[PDB]
Formats: structure tokens, sequence, C-alpha cells
């Protein structure tokens, strides 16, 4: 197993970039800190810089549930950047992709392009504020939402691994304004709202978490949350920057039946471009600029690109069976990897809902960040490189949940478990 | 002049979005309420959904220096496409960016990239204050860098062309660190030092201000502003998302010579699509996850297809007489518009400095936002839509500077001038 050309780059990027990467997960820091270099992807492969081919289950980290480089996706980008990328004026597919979007998710009834999941929930988090006048937003531990000064505390992804919790960065001062709660701690909550009366915006929360590992509402968790922030006239929040598209056409909202005030999303909605959006109740979105007086706005935001490849994309997870598939495919390899764990000795504990799956070294179960991180990383990181090594791609880390595409054959996951079998064998 | 498309388009993206927009100025609300709704743009000019044809300023504001859809970056991304347009790990071309952009920038020693100017600015506010261990942020009147809560007191851009107060949803708690002073000012900012020693983390600005209007800064107002950071150990930060790459391959800092600490990118250096970044010494970067403790990550950072725009738009500015053009060509259209106005008997002031140029409809001069708030705007109003009608696109706002591209010919310049005299001898 070559990585040669991998290393060489790797090591000439941490001198131009910190940590020689534009994301911090990408270092693979919680796994032995030795990243490939991707040179191309398609379907539901990734090709090293090195020649080596995995079947990719990171899918960019959400964006790729068409599978990479969809040719239909790449056909409708070669034809649209004829007309040139960015405008900084309207076009009309913003007006087609917003409707698409509205159409598609329940809470969205007027939406907001911008360029990143970050600076949706950074936008999202100003209208809960200034929509309701208040000024404290409830997060939980292990969820992440970007990055900012006073929301980056005890959040997920890169922060929810090496034990990282809030900042550092903002000021001790911010982040008083943002009050955290375990995941599926429906009375954490409550006794939050009867702390600070009439000063709760709103909660926001991943309807299902993606980023403290894969973690499921527990039973009434959902609900719990949209009746109490009712109750005390707060907005619930879904960011569903990560599950929007991909646990259903329109997300875990649809899926599970709450409906949020506000909704961010991304990812997916990009089709592999850099696109975010924020949406919701009408009322609520008719603060933002240049309707209200709420200030957001972005220079390439609604760019005819993005719109194109957002388009293209929510067209193909249209067509019939598709979530279908999404979900057969991942249970399949979702109890796949927990049998041969049972059957290696292994405590492991997981799930899945549609392509998104979790698989953690513990034998849970996981209901919170807490149980999370009881996980073996020192065994999920040889087990991460184990898989590497037999060409399969696993996100880099115990808390990042991993993903499946239309382009994943029945053929690529059994490839995959049995490659975890061999891998799992040792150990 | 029919507008009959853009406006039935306009008119259903009032339903679908906040102001039927993605961002505020695109509304035209100061300008007329009318906006026009863009099918294609080459080169210097751009086309309505109607058929017309405008010789465009605004060039997506600031990307479009090497004019719409040039064919070399097109060429190159129909190019990276075929390789997929996301990873979500490292590549090659993040590196080759990051050092084009190390070279060109002074200040720049590490860089990490990001997807817009909002990113890059609410990434380096965040390091400033983790580097310094301070929390109070000093910006000026008029400028702006994005949306970042801190940000959004006595905002440039949007805000101002709207008429905007400083924008709600953000805590009260968190505009306190923010300490404000009029531009060209050095005497206001030397006060907030004294008013506030030891906390101020340093100052960020607009190198040249194109957010209320094109502002210059006085003789020894930047060479000031790097005195008195260094001499409260303050840091010195340039946002140069607009005049980046434009005022010249090194941006003001470059051209001027003042050397600050941190430095923000966009625009330009997305070549079309996507992109902010944001760099400055190493010891600083070096803070930066997953080198230092600051977490800051994005999901679409680096991806392939931005590179690959934005490298691409660098090589080509690295050209020969590059700047001389663009610096020619706007001189001309400057003096020009300002002969006109002597001519025409109209108050006005401006300038230009290579690719940018800025035009006032007040006698001034203009030295800071305040200055330029005494421009007539009713006027402006007036004479923008007689542009837009005589085929001339221009910022629909008397506070946001113009642009041109290596694309406008000479002859784009008179047919300008020829349209301005008409419109002017109107008014
Ligand atoms: C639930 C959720 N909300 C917001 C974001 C942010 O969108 P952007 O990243 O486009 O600003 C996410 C991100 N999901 C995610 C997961 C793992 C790594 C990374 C990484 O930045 O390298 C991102 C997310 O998972
Ligand atoms: C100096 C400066 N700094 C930061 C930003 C922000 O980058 P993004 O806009 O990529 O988030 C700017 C923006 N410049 C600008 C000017 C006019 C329109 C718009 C618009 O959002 O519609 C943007 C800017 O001009």
């Amino acid at each position: 197993f070559k990585t040669i050309k991998s290393d060489e780059i790797f090591a000439a990027a941490q001198k131009l970039m910190p940590g020689g990467v534009s994301s911090p997960v990408r270092a693979f820091k919680s796994v032995g800190g030795q990243p490939i270099v991707f040179d191309r992807v398609k379907d539901a492969y990734a090709w090293d810089v090195d020649g080596n081919r995995y079947i990719d289950y990171v899918g960019t980290w959400g964006p790729a549930i068409c599978g990479h480089a969809h040719p239909e996706v790449i056909e409708a980008l070669k034809v649209a950047m004829e007309k040139g990328t960015s405008f900084g004026a309207p076009c009309a597919l913003e007006n087609v992709l917003a409707e698409m979007v509205n159409d598609a998710v329940p809470s969205i009834e007027m939406v907001r392009f911008v360029n990143s999941g970050t600076e949706a929930c950074m936008a999202v988090l100003r209208i809960m504020r200034a929509y309701t006048g208040r000024d404290k937003i409830i997060k939980f531990e292990g969820c992440y939402h970007g990055h900012a000064d006073m929301f980056l505390v005890k959040a997920g992804s890169g922060v929810a691994t090496l034990g990282l919790p809030s900042s550092p960065g903002v000021p001790k001062k911010t982040t008083a304004n943002t009050l955290t709660t375990p995941y599926n701690d429906l009375e954490a909550v409550k006794a939050l709202f009867a702390e600070n009366p009439g000063e709760i915006a709103g909660v926001i929360l991943e309807p299902i978490v993606g980023n403290s590992g894969f973690i499921v509402p527990d039973a009434g968790f959902l609900e719990g949350l949209r009746e109490i922030t009712l109750e005390h006239d707060a907005l619930l929040v879904f960011d569903e920057v990560m599950t929007g598209f991909r646990i259903a056409y329109g997300g875990v909202q649809e899926k599970f039946g709450v409906t949020p005030d506000l909704t961010t999303l991304g990812k997916i909605i990009g089709g592999g471009l850099p696109v975010g959006a924020y949406g919701g109740k009408r009322e609520i979105m008719q603060l933002v600029a240049p309707a209200g007086p709420m200030y957001q706005a972005g220079t390439l935001s609604g760019n005819p690109l993005a719109m194109t490849a957002g388009i293209k994309t929510l067209e193909l997870l249209r067509q019939p069976g598709t979530y279908e598939y999404l979900d057969q495919i991942t249970k399949r390899l979702s109890d796949g990897l927990l049998a041969i764990a049972q059957e290696t000795g292994h405590a492991a504990c997981g799930g899945q809902v549609s392509g998104m799956f979790g698989f953690f070294f513990t034998e849970g179960p996981v209901h919170n960040y807490e149980d999370a991180k009881k996980s073996d990383l020192q065994k999920f990181s040889r087990f991460h490189r184990g898989m590497l090594e037999q060409g399969i791609y696993l996100a880099p880390s115990q808390f990042e949940a991993g993903f499946t595409s239309l382009a994943h054959t029945e053929e690529d996951i059994d490839a995959t478990l049995a490659a975890a079998r061999t891998v799992m064998s040792a150990l």
C-alpha cells in the first residue's frame, strides 16, 4: 500500500497551510496523522494521487449523494459555465432552485442562498435573535453548525474529536449567550428554559447527529423540543446541512414528521459546489435584508453554477426509488459491519437511516456525545487504517457519520464487508 | 428599453427569497427598485434576460477582473470537473493556489482557504483575538467585512446603501467589543487605544475603501495605523477581499507599501467561484486548527474547482501589463466622467486606482463615510437608471466602487463616456 505521493504533497502542504489542510478533520490527526491526497473521484470511488482506488464512504462529507462526478451534473455545469460563472445580479436559476427547495423542505417557505453551511448557520442564528428579540441560544454537546465567536461551544466535527470544547479564538463573553445541553436530554433543555425565562431565542440542533458519530434522536426527543419551544415562544431550528436531502428528500423533519421554524441546508444542495441555504416560516424570513433589517449578504450567493449543480442534483434525487436504494444498501452495510464485529469479538454499535450510517467501537448504545466518547479510538484508528489499505475510504474520525451514494453498488458493499471482516479479524 | 422579463422574474423571486434576491444590494432599492436579471455575461458585457446588452462595470462585484467567462478559465474548469468538483480531502491544487497566494501577498506567509470573504473575515477576527488574547476590535465606519456579527457596526456596502442601522440579532455583548472610528481619522484611532489600554486585539480595515463608495486613504493613514498597532502590540488586518489582486497583484499592501499582520482575500481569488482566504504571519496562522487550538473548518474549502479557477485567474493576472492596462482605461473612464460632470454643471468628485474607481455626486472631496453620505443620491439614482438605458451597467449604489476588467476595451470606455455625456446632459 503505497502513499508516497500523498506524503510528499501533504508534507509540502503543511508549510503553506495550517496543518497542511483547508479543513481540520482532513489532517487525519484523530486516526494516525497520515492523510491521502485525492486526485479524482467518480461514482462511489476515489483515487489516490498514488493510483490507489478506494470505495468512498465520505462522499466529500455529504454532497456526493448521487455519486461523485455524476455525468448529468457535470454536463449541466459544462453547459452553464459557457454563460459565465457569476453574475452579481439575479438570475433565473435562483428562482428554480429556490422553488425546488421550498417544495422539498416542509419548514421552508422562503429561502436565502448562501455559500456554505457555516454561512447558513451564522445567518439563522442571527434571525433567531432578530425575530425573537432574545439573545440566548440552546445547542447540544457534540452538534456542529459551523464556527464563530458566540456559538463555538462544545461543538462537533474537529471539535468533538480531541475533547475540544469551545473556542479558542472567541472572547470569554460571547459564548455566554449560548446554552449547551446533552443531546437527547429533554429534561436538561426544559431546565434551561426554566432557568432563563423570556431569554431563549430558540434551540438549534442536528435533527440526526452526524458530527459526534451517528446519533439518532430517542423517541419523543424532537417532538419534545418542538413542544417546549412553542411553549416559550422560542424557535426550533433544524441544522440539516448534513441530513438535508440525504435522510429524505425533505430531510429529517420530513422523515420523522417534526417541523422546525427555520432550517439550514448545505452540502447536497450545492451538488458538489459551495452552496448553503437557510429558510423557514415566511414571517421570519421577512426580516432578512433587503426585505427586512437583518443584514446578510454574499457576493457569490446564488451564482448560476451552484444553482445549476443544485438543481440537477435535486432532480436526480426525485427519481423513483432513490431513498429506498440508499436505505437498502446502507442497512446491508451497517448490519454487516455489526455482524462482523460480533463475529470477530469486538464490542460495537451503530445504525443507519437512509444513506447515513455510524459505527462505534463501544457496546453502547450511543445516545449522546458522552456515550460516543466511550468508543475505543485506539481500535478505530487501527480499523480505519486497515480499511484504507483494503481500499475502503472511511471518515478519518470516530465522530463523523459515514455516507452512502446512489453510485455505490451491492458489489461495493460486499467488497466493503469482505474488507471489514479481514480488518476486524486482526485488530 | 424593455425589462419585461426581468420584472417577471424579480416579481416571482420576491415570493421565494427575502427581497427576491440572494444579496441585499442586488435589489436596486436605492436606485429604482427594478433590478435587471442577468442571463449571461462575457468579457466586459452582461446580457439582460430581455436581450439588452450592457457594458458591465460591476464585474460580479470584483471577481471578473479578467473579464466574464474568460475562455482559459472556463476551459480549465471544464477539464477539472471531469475529476469531480469536491473531494473532502486534500488535493494538489490547494498547494498550488496556496503557494501562488503566499508569493503574491506580502503579509501572507501561510494561508487557509475558505468559501467567502465573510468566512475569511470571520475567521481572521477570531485569530486576532485568539492570538492577542484581547477582545476589542477597531473597524471603521463605512467599511464592510462580511456579515459576521462583530462586523455589523457602522457597516458599509448594503447596510449603507439601504440606510440600514447596525443589524439586529447580534447580542449587545458581542457588538460591545467592536470599536469604531471614522476612516482616515488617525486621531480617533489613537484615542481608542488610549481609552482601552491592553484591550485592543487590532484594527481591521479596507486598505482602500470600496463599500462606502471609492475612498483612498489620506497620506500617512495606513502608515499611522501600522505604527500605532505595533506600539500597542495590536494586529493590523487588511481586508483585501475587494482590493486584493485588483489594486495590484499584491493588493493595496503591495501598492502602498504597508504590510499588515493578517489579510483577508476573496472574489478574484475564486475566479468566479465561491472562494475566500485569510493568511498572514506564520506565528499567527499557527493557531488555526488543526495546527493550533482555534477551530475553523469548511466542507467545501479548498475544493478542486475553486482552486482551479483561482489558479487560472492569478496566472492571467501575472501576464505583462495587466495592471498598467487597468489603470490606463480606468483613469480615462474616471477623468472622462468627471470632465463630463464639470461640463454638464454637476458637482462631482471621484478617483481611481487600477481597475477600481468611484464617482460621487458631491463636490467633496470624500475622505470618509460621512463625506460620502453628502452625495446627491436622488441624482445618482437618475444617473444610474439613465446609464442602464444607454446600455451601461453600474453598481446600483452610490456606496459601491465600480470595476474595470482586462476585457474592457478603449471602445467600451468611449461608449461609456458617450453614454455618460448623454445622461448627465439631462438629469
Ligand atoms: C450539521 C452541520 N451543520 C453545519 C455544517 C457546516 O457546513 P460547511 O462546512 O459547508 O460550512 C456541517 C459540516 N459537516 C462536516 C463534517 C465533517 C468535516 C467538515 C469539515 O469542515 O471539514 C464538515 C454540519 O455537519
Ligand atoms: C472589503 C470586503 N470584505 C469582505 C466582503 C465579503 O465577502 P463575501 O461577500 O464573499 O461574503 C466584501 C464584499 N463586497 C461586496 C460588495 C457588493 C455586493 C456584495 C453582496 O453581498 O451582494 C458584496 C468586501 O467588499
